[PDB]
């Protein structure tokens, strides 16, 4: 067909409809969500990826990159049938590390699982990113990139001091703080929006010796304990929280919340930082034993695998997300959270399902140094990320009516907040949002700089998406 030819013309490899590199490139991570792309340009060069685009441009045609794959409404396929999808997962090399500045070249491809290996067993280096393994570079970074680090050491997106662009009409360019600042902004934090990275530029650290893994089993039985446990790790959050602290609170069984967390020390050192909230947390907690760490170590704590060092996608499910940011869950927020919580969440039982609360913002967090005017992320000035998902079997159908479970948690917040005070995180991506709504509340202050600045670098909206930031001049 027309894309087919163009792309052999080009020297681009293409997956073949019936071969295995097909079937693997085309199964979205959210099974609920299968979309058909027109062609799986399956990319090994920026000039691939530049051809790819060029390609779209003849025919026409929307183009999306899919790195990881790990967009929880599929949007690495375009949110609908019939893009061109820009597959970017064989492209995995740290390209290059400069050894007197620590900033490594990394290619788009590249799984947080596989960066961090290569980082750490060849170069004794480290990036604050998310935890799962399977995770692109590209997606992640380009929209935030939240962890067991970002306390301590900032977002994903805050390693980034360069990246090199195929822009919607071919180009290859640069962008820096020195060179296009404008494509940069918008890259750090709403990257989906401005072209495809082919080169991540990123500093590292050295790669932390001594870590402690830390957990308290809560046991909030009833309301009360919940809402006053809440409110005190809220306060310590806020106030106290040293840099070297990194946790969330999380419930994975439906009435067994916990404290899950990484700490930049001794379990000494841990034990004397979190003891404030501990002496205000409500009684019957359980300090769980400590496990000490080294930097590798850590990343496949908590991974949930037996290995970390993913070049292949890890194994799909079957969901639907939402998520919160925050200032602050005080007063009748929090009374609905715990409300609903008991009422309406612990009673559901048919499925998996958990929320996470985690210290985003607060006074110690390196993720609030940065403000919402320096790069593209809107969620400087939030206490709170809150992840919630819902999960069901494989080889189950996501029932219609199951939305409004997590729809009502998510209202029973919003409902008592003032707009300005609450958004939601693009890489928790919940596509049940119109294009116009899902862009205010993803980018918030940022949105009318972002709508201008994609009039310029997308205007004809080549890389469209459902959620996709509008062309506005
Ligand atoms: C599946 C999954 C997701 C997780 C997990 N844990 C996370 C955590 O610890 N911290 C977080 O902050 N987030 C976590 N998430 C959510 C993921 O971070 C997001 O789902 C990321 O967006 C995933 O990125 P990726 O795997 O690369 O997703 P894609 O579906 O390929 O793309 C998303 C988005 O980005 C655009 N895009 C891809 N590639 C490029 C390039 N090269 N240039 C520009 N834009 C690009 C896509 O088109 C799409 O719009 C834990 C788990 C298990
Ligand atoms: C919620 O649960 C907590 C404990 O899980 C309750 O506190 C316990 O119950 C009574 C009343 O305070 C005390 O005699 C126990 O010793 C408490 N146990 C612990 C471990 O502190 C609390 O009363 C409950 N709140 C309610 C039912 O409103
Ligand atoms: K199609
Ligand atoms: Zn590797
Ligand atoms: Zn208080
Ligand atoms: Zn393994």
């Amino acid at each position: 067909g027309a894309i087919e030819a163009c792309l052999s013309a080009a020297g681009v490899p293409i997956d073949i409809p019936g071969t295995a590199d097909y079937e693997r490139d085309v199964e979205p991570f959210n099974i609920r969500l299968p979309y058909i792309p027109t062609a799986i340009a399956q990319t090994q060069t920026t000039a691939h990826i530049q051809s790819a685009v060029q390609c779209a441009k003849k025919l026409n045609l929307k183009v999306s990159a899919k790195s990881g794959g790990h967009s929880y409404a599929s949007f690495g396929f375009g949110g609908e049938n019939g893009h061109l999808m820009v597959q970017l997962d064989r492209m995995i090399d740290v390209i290059s590390y400069n050894d007197k500045t620590g900033i490594a070249h990394v290619e788009p491809g590249a799984r947080l699982g596989h960066l961090a290996t290569v980082l750490n067993d060849k170069y004794g280096r480290a990036i604050s990113h998310g935890t799962c393994p399977g995770v692109g570079i590209s997606g992640h970074f380009a929209h935030g990139g939240f962890g067991f680090s970002s306390h301590m050491h900032g977002l994903a997106v805050d390693s980034v001091v360069g990246v090199t662009v195929v822009l919607a009409d071919g180009r290859i360019v640069e962008a820096s703080a020195t060179e296009n600042a404008d494509l940069f902004w918008g890259i750090k934090g709403a990257g989906s929006n401005f072209g495809i990275v082919a080169v991540w530029k990123l500093a590292t650290f050295p790669a932390p010796k001594v870590l402690t893994r830390f957990g308290v089993t809560l046991n909030w039985k009833n309301k009360t304990s919940a809402l006053k446990g809440i409110e005190a790790v809220e306060d310590y959050a806020r106030w106290v929280a040293p840099r070297e602290v990194n946790f969330r609170i999380g419930d994975y069984g439906a009435g067994n919340p916990g404290i899950e967390g990484l700490y930049y020390g001794t379990p000494e050192q841990w034990r004397a930082a979190f003891q404030p909230l501990l002496d205000t947390l409500p009684a019957g907690y359980v300090v769980n034993p400590t496990t000490s760490l080294n930097w590798i170590e850590s990343v496949l704590s908590y991974s949930n695998f037996d290995h970390v060092d993913f070049i292949t996608p890890q194994p799909v499910e079957n969901f639907y997300a939402k998520s919160l940011t925050l200032k602050s869950i005080k007063g009748d927020a929090v009374k609905n959270f715990v409300d609903y919580y008991f009422d309406v969440s612990n009673k559901v039982k048919d499925r998996f399902w958990f929320y996470q609360l985690d210290v985003h913002g607060g006074k110690n967090s390196q993720v609030t140094k940065v403000t919402n005017a320096e790069t593209a992320y809107p969620h400087r000035d939030k206490l709170w990320l809150i992840q919630f998902y819902d999960r069901y079997d494989n080889n189950q159908t996501y029932p219609e009516t199951s939305f409004k479970f997590l729809d009502g948690w998510v209202n029973s917040v919003t409902k008592a907040l003032p707009k300005s005070d609450w958004g939601m995180y693009i890489n928790y991506a919940d596509p049940r949002m119109d294009r116009d709504y899902a862009t205010k509340v993803y980018y918030g202050e940022n949105l009318a700089r972002l709508q201008k600045l994609k009039a310029k670098f997308d205007p004809t909206d080549r890389f469209y998406y459902p959620q996709a930031v509008r062309p506005v001049k």
